[PDB]
């Protein structure tokens, strides 16, 4: 399949070179997989989700995404126009308030929730969790992310946006999950992206167009935007049978575009998520 005039990041993950405009992908499109978006919620009614999104848990007064962030990230995972895995099932877990903030105890509880809830969902191609969130180092947060991964969920987490070593951020610094840095459309490390030995992969994160609340769309930037590219790529690759929840991060690193990014500090991977699609 090919999507012409795609958001740059979608085109990027299906090209060995920057600057293209068509997103090439197998039409299975993540069908049969499920991705939990652990965030501010998801506006499931957005036409771009086509009935494939639903809220399954909230830690606030409403399940409504009153911010937009969670809807944006969900859209990069799996919306029709803006998503990597256009036929996946999306599940929203609202651990962040409508200002985009959340307490660690709440974020932990939402991870544990997914580890259990997935046992009551039909996800025959597997389960992914996208965590476009985090703050400073916390062993308890890292342990929660490790638990979610061990339970059989492909965990993708944001590296953080401090132009600093991700070793001092959580859940970014948990080794056993997939820690995602951000790049721009010219294959530079995004100006804000964290780096370091714990990063597994880069994805597009500067000026990413996706869904927003109110049935809208907008472009924003962050390692929060890179993360759902990787989560969606994992779902896509799991539906194709190429990898599993346990092995998907490693598979994505194995198959990544290598040494194409600039301003990567020595000791950080120079690896850009790539679907290696061959019509
Ligand atoms: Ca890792
Ligand atoms: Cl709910």
């Amino acid at each position: 399949a090919a999507q012409t005039n795609a958001p740059w990041g979608l085109a990027r993950i299906s090209s060995t070179s920057p600057g293209t405009s068509t997103y090439y992908y197998d039409e299975s499109a993540g069908q049969g997989s499920c991705v939990y978006v652990i965030d501010t919620g998801i506006e499931a009614s957005h036409p771009e989700f086509e009935g494939r999104a639903q809220m399954v848990k909230t830690y606030y007064y409403s399940s409504r995404d009153g911010n937009g962030h969670g809807t944006h990230c969900a859209g990069t995972v799996g919306s029709r126009t803006y998503g990597v895995a256009k036929k996946t099932q999306l599940f929203g877990v609202k651990v962040l308030d409508d200002n985009g903030s959340g307490q660690y105890s709440t974020i932990i509880a939402g991870m544990d929730f997914v580890a259990s809830d997935k046992n009551n969902r039909n996800c025959p191609k597997g389960v992914v969790a996208s965590l476009s969130l985090g703050g400073g180092y916390s062993s308890s947060v890292n342990s929660a992310a490790a638990r979610l991964q061990s339970s059989g969920v492909m965990v993708a987490v944001a590296a953080g946006n401090n132009n600093a070593d991700a070793r001092n951020y959580s859940p970014a610094s948990e080794p056993s999950v997939c820690t995602v840095g951000a790049s721009d459309r010219y294959d530079r490390r995004s100006s804000f992206s964290n780096y370091g030995s714990v990063l597994d992969i880069f994805g597009p994160g500067t000026d990413i167009l996706s869904t927003w609340i109110g049935g809208s769309t907008r472009s924003i930037s962050g390692t929060s935007m890179a993360t759902p590219h990787v989560a969606g790529l994992a779902a896509y690759l799991m539906t194709l049978g190429k990898t599993t929840a346990a092995s998907a991060c490693r598979y994505i690193a194995d198959t990544a575009n290598k040494g194409d990014l600039s301003n990567i500090p020595f000791g950080t991977v120079n690896l850009l998520a790539y679907n290696n699609y061959q019509a």
